[PDB]
C-alpha cells in the first residue's frame, strides 16, 4: 500500500523517530529545540492509510528572558531579550559594576550570570603624612569620600612638601600618592661688598625665610632685592652690589629701551650696573646713521669707537637711518 514519506523539517524543531518513509499506523513527534517553545507544545502524528502527513500548526519561537534594558546608574547593550542572546552592562561615571559585565538568556529562559547592579565608588578617609595638616577635606558619603573627591595637605612651618598637596579618590577606592613634608634649613647669606644684608634675628634659617639686600650710594644690586630659603636648602639668589658708571659723555642722543633719550637727561645721576644704551654713528659712504651698544659694567662703560661727540655740523643721531 501507501507509505508516508520523510516528514517536513520545521524551524527550531526535531522529529522523532526520523525515517525516510513510514507504514500507515506509525507515530512521529515534533518537539521544539531546547531554548524554544510553541503554541500547543509537542505535535504527534500517525501516518494515515493515504500516505499524507496532515497539516502541522507547530511554530517554535525563542524563550524570552525577563526585560533587562534598565541598569540604575548605567547602560545595557542589547538587541532582544530572547534565547540565546547576550546583553552587556557598564556603569555611569562614579559607579562600579557589582556583578558580571554580561549575561546570556539560557535555554530555560533566565539570565546567567544573574543581572548585576551599579554601586558608588568610595574611598575611606585618607591618612595624614608626617609633619602635615589636612587643610581641605570633608566626607561626601557617610565618613567616606566619592570618586574624584580631593584632599589637600599643607606642611608644618619650616617644612617643604615634596610631591604634591592634592590627593584624589580613585576608581580602586584608594587615594593617589601622598606627599612628604621635611624640615629644610638654609645657611646665613653673605653681606655683599659695598652693600648690606638683612635677615631675621635667630640661630638657624628655614624654608621660606627671606633676606633683603641693599647697596651704598654709587652701587646697585645685580639681582633681586629679596631672596628666600628654597626647598633644596639653598637661596633663590645671592645678589652682589656693583659700581654705577659716570655719564661717559657730555651730550648725546642715545637709544635706551627702544626710545631716544638725552643721555645727559636720562642718566643725570649716572648709569646703574647693567644699564644698556645705543650711540648713533655715521656711515660716511652712504651718508646715513647706525647704532652700536654700550653697557655699564661695574663702574665701566665703553662708548663705541665710531661715536663722535660734537663740541655747526650734524649729529649722527639727526641723520636718516641706513
Ligand atoms: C590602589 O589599589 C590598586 C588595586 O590593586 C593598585 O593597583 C595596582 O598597581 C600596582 C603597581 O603599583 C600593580 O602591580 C604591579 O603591576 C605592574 C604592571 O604589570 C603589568 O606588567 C607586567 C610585566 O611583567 C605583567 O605581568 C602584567 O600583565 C601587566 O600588564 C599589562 O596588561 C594590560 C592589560 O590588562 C595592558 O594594558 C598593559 O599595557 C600591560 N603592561 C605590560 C607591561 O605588559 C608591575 O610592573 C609591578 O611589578 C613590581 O613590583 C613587584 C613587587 O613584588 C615586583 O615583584 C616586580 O618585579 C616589579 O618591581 C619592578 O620590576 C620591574 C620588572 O619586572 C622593573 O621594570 C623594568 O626595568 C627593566 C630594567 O632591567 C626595564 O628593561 C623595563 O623596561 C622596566 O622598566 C621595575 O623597575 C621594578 N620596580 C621596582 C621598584 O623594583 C606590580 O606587579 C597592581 O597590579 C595594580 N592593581 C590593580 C587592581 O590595579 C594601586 O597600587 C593602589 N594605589 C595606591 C596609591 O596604593
Ligand atoms: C562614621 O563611621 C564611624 C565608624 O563606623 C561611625 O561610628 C560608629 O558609630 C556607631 C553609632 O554612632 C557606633 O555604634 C554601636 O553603638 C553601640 C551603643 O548603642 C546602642 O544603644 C543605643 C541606646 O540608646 C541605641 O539607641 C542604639 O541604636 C544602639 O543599640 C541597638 O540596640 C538594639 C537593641 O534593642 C538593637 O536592636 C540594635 O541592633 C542596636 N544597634 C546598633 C547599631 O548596634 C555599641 O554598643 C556598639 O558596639 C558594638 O559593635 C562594635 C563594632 O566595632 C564592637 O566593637 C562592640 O564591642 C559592640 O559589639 C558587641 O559585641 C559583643 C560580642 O563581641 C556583643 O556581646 C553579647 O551579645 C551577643 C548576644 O547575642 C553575644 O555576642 C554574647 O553572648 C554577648 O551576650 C555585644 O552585644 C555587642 N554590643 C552591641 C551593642 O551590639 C556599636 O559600636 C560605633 O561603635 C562607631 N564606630 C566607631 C569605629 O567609632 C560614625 O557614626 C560614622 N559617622 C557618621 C556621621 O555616620
Ligand atoms: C639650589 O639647590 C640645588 C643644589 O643643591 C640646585 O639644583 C641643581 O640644579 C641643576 C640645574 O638647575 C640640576 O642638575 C642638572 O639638571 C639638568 C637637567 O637634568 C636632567 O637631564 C639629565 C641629563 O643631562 C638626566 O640625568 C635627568 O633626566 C635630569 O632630570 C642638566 O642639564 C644639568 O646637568 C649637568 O650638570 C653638571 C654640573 O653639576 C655638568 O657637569 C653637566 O655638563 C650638565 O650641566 C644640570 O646640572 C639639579 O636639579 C641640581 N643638581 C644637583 C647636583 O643637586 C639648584 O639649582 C639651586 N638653586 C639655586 C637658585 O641656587
Ligand atoms: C599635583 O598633581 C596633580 C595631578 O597631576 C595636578 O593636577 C592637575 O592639574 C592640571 C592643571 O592644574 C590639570 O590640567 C590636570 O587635569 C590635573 N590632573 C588631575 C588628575 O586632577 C596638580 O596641579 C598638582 N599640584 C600642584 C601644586 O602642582
Amino acid at each position: 500500500g501507501r507509505t508516508c514519506p520523510k516528514p517536513d523539517d520545521l524551524p527550531f524543531s526535531t522529529v522523532v523517530p526520523l525515517k525516510t518513509f513510514y507504514e500507515p499506523g506509525e507515530e512521529i513527534t515534533y518537539s521544539c529545540k531546547p531554548g524554544y517553545v510553541s503554541r500547543g507544545g509537542m505535535r504527534k502524528f500517525i501516518c494515515p492509510l493515504t500516505g499524507l502527513w496532515p497539516i502541522n500548526t507547530l511554530k517554535c519561537t525563542p524563550r524570552v528572558c525577563p526585560f533587562a534594558g534598565i541598569l540604575e546608574n548605567g547602560a545595557v547593550r542589547y538587541t532582544t531579550f530572547e534565547y540565546p542572546n547576550t546583553i552587556s552592562f557598564s556603569c555611569n561615571t562614579g559607579f562600579y559594576l557589582n556583578g558580571a559585565d554580561s549575561a546570556k538568556c539560557t535555554e530555560e529562559g533566565k539570565w546567567s550570570p544573574e543581572l548585576p547592579v551599579c554601586a558608588p565608588i568610595i574611598c575611606p578617609p585618607p591618612s595624614i603624612p608626617t609633619f602635615a595638616t589636612l587643610r581641605v577635606y570633608k566626607p561626601s558619603a557617610g565618613n567616606n569620600s566619592l570618586y574624584r573627591d580631593t584632599a589637600v595637605f599643607e606642611c608644618l612651618p619650616q617644612h617643604a612638601m615634596f610631591g604634591n598637596d592634592t590627593i584624589t579618590c580613585t576608581t580602586h577606592g584608594n587615594w593617589t600618592k601622598l606627599p612628604e613634608c621635611r624640615e629644610v634649613k638654609c645657611p646665613f647669606p653673605s653681606r655683599p661688598d659695598n652693600g648690606f644684608v638683612n635677615y631675621p634675628a635667630k640661630p638657624t634659617l628655614y624654608y621660606k625665610d627671606k633676606a633683603t639686600f641693599g647697596c651704598h650710594d654709587g652701587y646697585s644690586l645685580d639681582g633681586p632685592e629679596e631672596i628666600e630659603c628654597t626647598k633644596l636648602g639653598n637661596w633663590s639668589a645671592m645678589p652682589s652690589c656693583k659700581a654705577s658708571c659716570k655719564v661717559p659723555v657730555k651730550k648725546a642722543t642715545v637709544v635706551y629701551q627702544g626710545e631716544r633719550v638725552k643721555i645727559q637727561e636720562k642718566f643725570k645721576n649716572g648709569m646703574l650696573h647693567g644699564d644698556k644704551v645705543s650711540f648713533f654713528c655715521k656711515n660716511k659712504e652712504k651718508k646715513c646713521s647706525y647704532t652700536e651698544d654700550a653697557q655699564c659694567i661695574d663702574g665701566t662703560i665703553e662708548v663705541p669707537k665710531c661715536f663722535k661727540e660734537h663740541s655747526w655740523k650734524t649729529d649722527a643721531s639727526d641723520v636718516k637711518p641706513c
